[PDB]
């Protein structure tokens, strides 16, 4: 069949409209979605589709009515064709209004004409608005037409179309309308992806706010409201569209002030052309809050070579803002483009790491540290080039103006090449490989210019050969340092496909480990806007990234990160952003959990503090599945020259990440073992392992009191909350912080921690202070840093009161040398060609001299006729090489002493604990020493080298426990790393939580006060006296001592058993212990393997006496239990003297005898010295522990069957009872020797008959001898009994040991809460012994005061009674106090000539 010449258009435009008719309203065509819309665009944009549909029309209505309409019509068409390109539909307007309805009478006789003529008429009215708004017209009708079928099923109330038939009931003309609908609603699934596809590709509508745009507006808003889930995605997208409802007058805009930038006004003169760009015009472009880049990659192309010039200098003013200016020139060669600009702040400007003298570029974080003093400027050179392959031609010809960072532009839009554009740019910088070399540029960037308003692409090419990083693409080497990366470091970082190209996602996996897999999002927001306005910008860049992280989708990732940096300088503070970040946060949460997004990092900037900004940085974890990780930081540097961390948020300071570089590296997965593992060979935990140990031991301190004291129970702390500890380091003005961060990364090779650990003793709290070394920095070797930061530990628990813990492993003092002076020194020899023939002495090089200088003492002296300087002295620029580390050290050590003295403190051996550590831990006196690791003094083979001979092979050999122990260095043995610190969670049982604060006292729970002490010693043979403390486990049930049972925890017990040391409870209230061993003990001594002939020494401390080890034992308890311990003291005085054999004399026996002495005065708390039944007490023995040493604290008591004497009974009876002595009482006693000395004295008998008389007394005197010394024994020992003691008033009361237990609770705790009622006492009164009389119902002179206070007749005895009064009228002493208190106020004011004074002190 013939066709028309010119239908072909018209002909494919009427079916391609048809194609997807079909498909929205509901029938079964179906035809390839994308490729018949796009077929659809390019025939409503084709000038000659009007014309196509009018010749197919007007050639079978040629032959209607008045032919003088139909010829002057053609004429119109025909003229308009050829000559013009746009169609004349208006000009056919008019033509038909004037002759079918205007002219009545000649051209239409009758209305026929308007039904004739009607295809023609409704082709010059949809093309009267033009071409493009015919397109538009043709997308405001398939827009409309999905609308208009959906919004019913979307309707009231009605989700089903049967019901919606029902509905529909009311319109007769519906009858046919009824079922298309529903049709349509069948095949919704087809229709969303047409609309979809429209919506994409009409979503250019920031360009165009007006033609495709404003004409789209209603019939677009006419599809938000559609929130069914059919409708949703398509709902989404419009919304879109809509926001963006501005380039397309840009063009215009930004094309006149680059105009008006050439040729400046100044109206007078004649040549304006020549003058070069205009910053004030410029400014105005530069400086906007609108987007640039998206418009500016045209204007550089096609345009008069002056205003290609002037886009460049728009171009480099907006993106190195942060940089600096200095001299921008043009020279116009074969390609007018050579923009040469020169130049960072790097200290004051963005938040950026400097140490030292150093600046680095954006994208390049490591360009040239060493300094900028000699570094050149970095050179610019922009080329808006119109081709890729004619681009070369801008390289070669353009890198001749460089004796530095070069930018590319293009102009070809054409199409989205991707890999084959990657391979059309390599071979261009492969061929000049050496050119751009040459000039040492290192960063060359390729701006790709599309002209619908798409974000043009980026690659950068950097490093020696010019790789090109992946990392920098479809992004600015200017805008990169929004961008960071430099903290997805330890990270082999690939990026993915982003629609939006503001947002780029990476693919992150682990440097050293592949698990990690993680996808980080990085962001830059460019807010654009003419408070509420950031928060709604955060939720349009929060939803592009959710939306392109579906795409990608959630696959599997561990974590995943995104960072949002906000351009903006907006006047606002974080406190009402808090507020505004909780409500948006709860709604994109549940979607941000399935993508397994764990966290997100906002950087604004706030102008409002100054007028200068505080940029806040908020992080928002979703960790145990819980938010609440809501911390906001604030931008500030820590002094040092870096930007930190600080934040002032709303978790309440209970944190994490903390005074912190902007610099950190997001720490991956795994990095925390390694570290472990170097601890592990050594047989220690890794540090930072050690707070959940002690968490363990105190949950483990519950799970046992629990059990033994019930009820008293409930008030467990869980698993958790157990320990409240938190970090410390070093602050601004080194003064320590606490700091709640992750664990490892430590600063030093030192760690501290503030632990608030809940006790069953006290369930509300109690503070502590922790400090060890990291035994994988350096060794655990103790440098300067380390040294200062536990110094300032020490100071810190001295000044709360709060005992410290020491945990050491370490290496002694830091070892290094100048390393860098080792390849550049010289020696100077005696002769040159035998250097074996000695050495003059060591110089260096001239040139090598004033390299260091400051680092080594050099002398000038010539020979040979060289400018030789000599080292005198070398002094090296790194820290920890000689002295510095001594002079830390005797600091520290100093510190530690003194510590000791005021606060409780403990060391732990976790390991090997050497010079100065080994120190520290004698200086902190109480230790505890884990079976495999040596307290050492010198290396084990630094020993045998120094000897010659291989003499010691291990440090355990010389610093073991076998020594420590055994010695009295360590108090305690613990099997391992964890055994000790829950021995250690023990002794803190027995401490009061602070300095000057109550014992932890508890209720009489496991052993009641009322017992009677069942244990009594068998008075013929030895006994443990152990079994006389806390109880004898017996075959025979269980006899308990008179503390309570299972409360005792012997110390020191390896070196001098002779005297046995300990902690225990009475009824509840914790003191010391000390006891004299009964049983001969026998302690050998090993053979030293230094002298081959030492041999181990038998020596065997028979019990009951003191030996010089077992008064220095008793000495150095006395001090640790009054210093930082602060407890009660019991001491069952067993003692019968001193050895005074020769070796024990020599060995100093006198020396440490005083030192209890010493030790006994210094005491604070009350001291009770009891006489044990059986226990004896004589001479020597007495003396260093009688009450009147300090008869402040100290209270002796005896057994009733106790002994106590001058000398033993069987000594003084030769001194006092001599055989002369026991004859004249046996003359006496014994009735046969009195009677035969009546023989003797009567004389009358001879010199055989008085020779009887002597034979027979010398016989009857041998046999009664041996029962007479036994008497005088029995004499002798009546004045040692206790009666005589109570007598002379040497002790206090005479005491049955059955209830000894029942006496002193009572009066343990009356002297407990008396001698603090006194000291409570002076206090108030003064803000600030005599004789042998000194007994403690005389102990204080207030005792007189308080004594009527209390109003008790029998006072200083019925203690019970004296108790009890003082906590009930615990209101009337507070009263007596403030009495008191302003009596003093009254003393002091009124003893402040000196009244002259105070009557100016007082005008004042």
């Amino acid at each position: 069949s013939p066709v028309v010449v010119g239908s072909k258009p018209a002909q494919r435009f009427a079916v391609l409209y048809g194609t997807m008719c079909d498909i929205l309203n509901g029938y079964d065509n179906q035809v390839v979605m994308q490729q018949k819309l796009k077929e659809f665009i390019e025939v409503l944009r084709d000038p000659k589709l009007p014309y196509s549909e009018f010749s197919a029309q007007f050639s079978a209505l040629h032959a209607r009515m008045p032919h003088k309409l139909d010829a002057q019509l053609t004429q119109v068409l025909e003229r308009a064709q050829n000559r013009g390109a746009e169609f004349p539909a208006r000009q056919l307007l008019k033509v038909f209004n004037k002759f079918l309805d205007d002219n009545v009478p000649n051209k239409t006789d009758q209305d026929l004409l308007k039904s004739t003529l009607e295809p023609l008429t409704s082709v010059l009215n949809l093309y009267l608005d033009g071409q493009k708004a015919r397109e538009l017209n043709l997308i405001a009708d398939l827009l409309s037409m999905y609308a208009d079928v959906e919004c019913q099923f979307s309707g009231r109330r009605l989700q089903d179309e049967e019901a919606i038939l029902k509905l529909r009931d009311q319109y007769k003309d519906n009858i046919q309308k009824v079922v298309n609908t529903v049709l349509s609603h069948k095949n919704v699934m087809s229709k969303n992806s047409l609309v979809l596809a429209l919506l994409d590709e009409y979503r250019p509508n920031k360009p165009n706010v007006g033609n495709v745009g404003k004409h789209l507006r209603p019939v677009l808003r006419r599809l938000t409201e559609l929130e069914s889930r059919q409708s949703a995605k398509v709902s989404l997208k419009a919304r879109e569209v809509l926001i963006l409802c501005s380039l397309e007058e840009r063009t215009a805009q930004m094309e006149h002030i680059l105009r008006s930038s050439v040729v400046q006004s100044r109206y007078g003169e004649t040549g304006w052309s020549h003058r070069r760009p205009d910053r004030e015009v410029l400014k105005e472009v530069v400086d906007s809050k609108y987007t640039v880049f998206d418009v500016l990659t045209l204007f550089f192309a096609h345009e008069d070579p002056y205003v290609a010039l002037a886009a460049l200098e728009v171009y480099v003013r907006r993106a190195y803002r942060a940089y600096n200016l200095r001299e921008v020139r043009y020279h116009d060669e074969e390609r007018p483009y050579f923009i040469d600009w020169d130049f960072v702040p790097s200290s004051p400007a963005t938040p950026v790491e400097n140490d030292f003298k150093r600046i680095h570029s954006i994208s390049d974080m490591t360009y040239l540290a060493r300094r900028t003093r000699d570094e050149p400027i970095r050179k610019g050179v922009i080329v808006p080039c119109k081709d890729l392959l004619d681009a070369e031609e801008a390289l070669s010809r353009a890198l001749e103006v460089l004796p530095a960072v070069v930018n590319v532009a293009v102009r070809d839009a054409e199409g989205k090449n991707d890999e084959e554009i990657l391979a059309l740019i390599k071979p261009w910088v492969q061929n000049s490989k050496a050119d751009l070399l040459a000039r040492r540029v290192r960063r060359l960037t390729f701006i790709c210019g599309r002209n619908d308003g798409s974000y043009p692409s980026y690659y950068t090419f950097r490093g020696p050969d010019y790789a090109e990083d992946d990392s920098i693409r479809h992004i600015e080497p200017s805008l990169a340092f929004q961008l960071e990366l430099g903290r997805l470091s330890k990270f082999k970082l690939t990026p993915v496909f982003t629609q939006n190209k503001n947002i780029h996602v990476y693919e992150a996996v682990g440097r050293g480990v592949e698990t990690d897999r993680r996808y980080f999002t990085r962001a830059v927001v460019r807010p654009g806007r003419l408070a509420e306005y950031l928060i709604s910008e955060a939720d349009r860049v929060v939803n592009d990234i959710f939306d392109a992280l579906e795409i990608i989708g959630t696959n599997k990732t561990d974590l995943n990160h995104m960072f949002i940096n906000f351009s903006h300088t907006f006047q606002v503070t974080a406190d009402e952003v808090a507020e505004s970040l909780q409500g948006f946060l709860d709604r994109f949460g549940p979607r941000g959990w399935r993508l397994r997004v764990h966290q997100v990092e906002i950087r604004i900037n706030c102008m409002r503090s100054e007028n200068d900004t505080m940029p806040l940085r908020v992080i928002i974890t979703n960790t145990s599945g819980f938010v609440i990780q809501i911390e906001l930081y604030e931008e500030k540097l820590s002094e040092k020259g870096e930007w930190v961390y600080y934040y002032v948020s709303g978790n309440a300071k209970i944190g994490s990440m903390h005074l912190l570089p902007v610099s950190t590296p997001y720490p991956t997965k795994n990095w925390l073992q390694p570290k472990r593992y170097k601890a592990h060979i050594l047989g220690t935990q890794y540090v930072y392992d050690f707070p959940e140990l002690f968490r363990q031991a105190i949950q483990n301190s519950w799970t046992e009191a629990v059990k033994k004291i019930p009820s008293l129970a409930a008030k467990q702390p869980a698993i958790g909350e157990c320990i409240d500890y938190n970090e410390l380091v070093l602050g601004d003005q080194d003064n320590l912080a606490e700091v709640s961060r992750e664990p490892g990364m430590n600063s030093t090779g030192m760690v501290g921690w503030l632990i608030n650990a809940r006790t069953p003793e006290y369930p509300d709290g109690r503070k502590f202070i922790v400090v060890a070394n990291d035994i994988t920095f350096k060794i655990g070797s103790f440098g300067p840093k380390e040294d200062t930061f536990f110094f300032k530990c020490t100071e810190l628990a001295r000044k709360m009161g709060i005992p410290r813990i020491y945990l050491s492993a370490n290496s002694g003092a830091r070892l290094g040398l100048a390393e860098e002076l080792m390849p550049h020194f010289n020696v100077a020899w005696n002769d040159p060609a035998k250097p074996e023939a000695g050495f003059k002495y060591l110089y260096l090089s001239d040139e090598a001299k004033r390299r260091f200088e400051n680092e080594v003492i050099t002398e000038e002296i010539v020979e040979d006729g060289e400018k030789r300087h000599k080292i005198i002295t070398i002094v090296g620029a790194e820290e920890g090489l000689g002295v510095e580390c001594l002079r830390g050290s005797g600091l520290i050590a100093g510190a530690t002493s003194r510590a000791y003295n005021d606060i409780f403190t403990c060391t732990l051996v976790t390991c090997r604990s050497v010079g100065i550590g080994a120190y520290l831990v004698r200086l902190g006196q109480r230790a505890v020493q884990v079976e495999g690791q040596p307290i050492i003094l010198t290396g084990a083979p630094a020993l045998n080298s120094l000897l010659g001979r291989e003499v010691y092979t291990s440090n355990l050999q010389l610093g073991g426990t076998q020594i420590m122990y055994r010695n009295g260095v360590s108090h305690l043995t613990a099997k391992d790393d964890f055994d000790g610190v829950t021995k250690i969670v023990q002794w803190l049982s027995f401490i009061p939580d602070q300095r000057n604060n109550p014992l932890p006292i508890l209720s009489p729970s496991p052993d009641p006060w009322d017992r009677d002490v069942v244990y009594t010693p068998p008075y013929k043979q030895t006994y443990d006296v152990r079994w006389m403390i806390a109880g004898k486990e017996d075959e025979d049930g269980f006899q308990p001592g008179l503390f309570d049972k299972d409360s005792f925890v012997e110390t020191l017990g390896g070196w001098a058993r002779t005297v046995v040391v300990g902690r225990a409870r009475l009824g509840g209230i914790p003191m010391g212990v000390i006891a004299v061993e009964t049983r001969t003990i026998e302690n050998i001594t090993p053979a030293d393997p230094a002298n081959p002939d030492s041999i181990e020494q038998v020596t065997n401390e028979a019990g009951g006496v003191w030996y010089p080890n077992s008064a220095f034992k008793t000495a150095q308890a006395i001090n640790d239990f009054n210093y930082g311990e602060q407890l009660p003291l019991m001491i069952l005085a067993n003692w019968r003297g001193f050895s005074g054999g020769q070796r024990d004399m020599y060995n100093e026996v006198l020396k440490y005898g005083s030192f209890i002495v010493d030790a006994l005065t210094r005491f604070e708390k009350p001291i009770f010295i009891y006489i044990p039944p059986h226990g004896e007490l004589r001479g020597g023995s007495w003396v260093v522990v009688d009450p009147t040493i300090n008869p402040a604290s100290m209270e002796m008591y005896a057994d009733e069957e106790a002994r106590g004497g001058v000398l033993e009974p069987e000594g003084i009876i030769p001194i006092k009872y001599k055989k002369d002595k026991q004859l004249e009482t046996m003359a006496r006693l014994d009735p046969v020797y009195r009677s035969l000395k009546k023989e003797m004295a009567k004389e009358g008998l001879s010199k055989e008959e008085s020779d009887n008389i002597k034979k027979k007394m010398q016989q009857r005197e041998e046999l009664l001898l041996p029962i007479y010394h036994q008497i005088c024994v029995q004499f002798a020992d009546l004045h040692d009994r206790a009666g005589r003691m109570k007598a002379k008033g040497v002790i206090r009361q005479s005491l049955q040991w059955r209830q000894s237990r029942r006496f002193f609770y009572w009066r343990v705790r009356r002297r407990l809460i008396e001698d603090d009622i006194l000291r409570r006492i002076e206090e108030a009164i003064n803000p600030a012994n005599t004789s042998l009389a000194a007994s403690p119902e005389t102990r204080s002179p207030h005792l007189v005061q308080l004594e009527s206070w209390v109003g008790i007749p029998g006072f200083k005895t019925n203690d019970r009674e004296v108790v009890e009064w003082y906590e009930q009228n615990q209101d009337r002493i507070n009263e007596k106090l403030e009495k008191l208190k302003k009596e003093s106020i009254a003393d002091q004011m009124r003893e402040l000539x000196x009244x002259x004074x105070x009557x100016x002190x007082x005008x004042x």
